[PDB]
């Protein structure tokens, strides 16, 4: 049993809710929020600027030490830093970024990562501002991660959509 409340089950490890990942982890605290970084862990915006921005810019100043001392992330890879005031860890995960043209096949490689920690909350990764499309994004999710993930979706209309064409 977890604190996780009002998620849709979509399978035995996947659930989904038109949330805001921000005020959701701020209510939570779960043991782990995912971040949809970069490899530079530069969180300007979407789900990564706005998980900073609750963090009252702590996340930025403890991701730029970490690329000082270690170089870029690669794209499907990822890291674990501080959860600040919002979870315990934050798992910082690449998806590709469409819009930059990367290898959408790196999405899988990409959610290999949640595998490594049995509760997270999430974003859909390489969804929003990354380009790609969300429906592919929850397909991959559930084909791939194994352990149990909470998907926060912010747009309600796109969690319809999402719920009513899952297979
Ligand atoms: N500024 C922001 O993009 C967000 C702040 N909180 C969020 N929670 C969930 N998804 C988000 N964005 C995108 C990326 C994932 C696919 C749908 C959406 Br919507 C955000």
């Amino acid at each position: 049993v977890n604190s996780f409340s009002g998620y849709l089950k979509l399978t035995d490890n996947v659930y989904i809710k038109n949330a805001d990942i921000v005020e959701e982890a701020k209510k939570v605290k779960p043991t782990v929020v995912v971040n949809a970084a970069n490899v530079y862990l530069k969180h300007g915006g979407g789900v990564a600027g706005a998980l900073n921005k609750a963090t009252n810019n702590a996340m930025q100043v403890e991701s730029d030490d970490y690329i000082a001392t270690n170089g870029p992330l690669k794209v499907g890879g990822s890291c674990v830093l501080s959860g600040h005031n919002l979870a315990k860890h934050c798992l910082h995960v690449v998806g590709p970024n469409v819009n930059k043209g990367e290898d959408i096949q790196l999405l899988k490689s990409a959610y290999e990562n949640f595998n490594q920690h049995e509760v997270l909350l999430a974003p859909l990764l390489s969804a929003g501002i990354f380009g790609a499309d969300p429906i592919h994004s929850l397909r991959v999710c559930v084909d791939t991660v194994r352990t149990n993930v909470y998907l926060a979706v912010f747009d309600k209309n796109l969690y319809d959509k999402l719920v009513s064409s899952f297979l």
